[PDB]
């Protein structure tokens, strides 16, 4: 290949060991979190941490969510969320919308645990799978996140040239009365800023992958796989020193060999050889390991009180 060289120019322009747990539980986590050396906290996070909310298993077509969109005929499965096919044909993806716009779920005392993770200045960044809004109503701003799949609560015109922006409000009216979204400006489509196939990501995602993960102190792994793009790349990324842990039901058995070679040769979770010394696992759901964490870093009531207020505030204002 010709093009090897240019592969090694920007493979070197973008290219970047102690055991700081005192034991492998979630009880040395909680001391460590306590201790002077963790200042910056990521989280990462999927499905899992939804669930308890109510949110359905979507990979199942038995609950209400998909009968609606036979009428449209989709090519193949993930044209609903390609950019080119969402351009000449957006009813589908609205007709799905209308089912995963916010308003019919609250946050989980997971998303709270993290919204009390930002209240003390530990929270460097959540990068989150979910599309389901929760982290942003659970008090997360657009600056602590990184939403993989990017998120429904911002829209834009579609077209390069103009990029208006639109708030919910407008959006979630229009998707309601089954109105399809024209940027009053050019008549271009607004979408939600969903990150569809073929669309450019905002800038600051690589960004944030790049830096933040180099002076990160703790990573919180929550309700997924370790074997799930971007994480399986991003835990790899962390800092030697940095401890790690898991909260799940379970741990995910093995997806693929070069992945899981991958993952063995690159610092990927290691949490019970002979050579592990700083992953932790815990397995349960999700609340119920925030709950536990909490309650050891003697946050169990401010937790409590934090969902409570804010729960019974989502009553008052719907
Ligand atoms: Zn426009």
């Amino acid at each position: 290949g010709s093009g090897e060289a240019d592969m090694d120019f920007l493979r070197n322009l973008f290219s970047q060991k102690e055991r700081l747990l005192d034991e492998l539980t979630l009880e040395g986590v909680a001391r460590y979190m306590q201790s002077e050396r963790c200042r910056r906290v990521i989280c990462l996070v999927g499905a899992g941490i939804s669930t308890s909310a109510g949110i359905p298993d979507f990979r199942s077509p038995s609950t209400g969510l998909y009968d609606n969109l036979e009428k449209y005929h989709l090519p193949y499965p993930e044209a609903i969320f390609e950019i080119s096919y969402f351009k000449k044909h957006p009813e589908p993806f609205f007709a799905l919308a209308k089912e995963l716009y916010p308003g019919q779920f609250k946050p989980t005392i997971c998303h709270y645990f993290m919204r009390l993770l930002k209240d003390k200045g530990l929270l460097l960044r959540c990068y989150t799978q979910n599309i389901d809004t929760l982290e942003r109503i659970a008090g997360l701003e657009q600056e602590d996140l990184v939403e993989a799949h990017g998120t429904f609560y911002t829209s834009h015109c579609v077209s390069a040239s103009c990029r208006h922006e639109y708030p919910l409000s407008w959006m979630k009216e229009k998707i309601f009365s089954e109105v399809t979204p024209k940027c009053e400006d050019c008549q271009s489509l607004v979408k939600p800023d969903i990150v569809f196939f073929g669309e450019s990501p905002p800038a600051r995602f690589f960004s944030c992958m790049q830096s933040d993960f180099l002076k990160v102190d703790l990573l919180l792994v929550m309700g997924t796989s370790l074997q799930v793009q971007p994480f399986a790349s991003l835990i790899s990324k962390a800092p030697l020193s940095t401890p790690r842990l898991l909260i799940n039901k379970e741990k995910a058995g093995q997806s693929d060999p070069f992945l899981g070679m991958i993952m063995g040769l690159g610092g990927g979770m290691d949490f019970d050889s002979k050579k592990a010394y700083r992953d932790v696992a815990w397995l349960g759901e999700c609340d119920q390991g925030c709950l536990a964490l909490a309650e050891l870093l003697g946050w169990k009531k401010e937790l409590e009180d934090l969902v409570r207020r804010e729960h019974a505030s989502i009553d008052a204002q719907s």
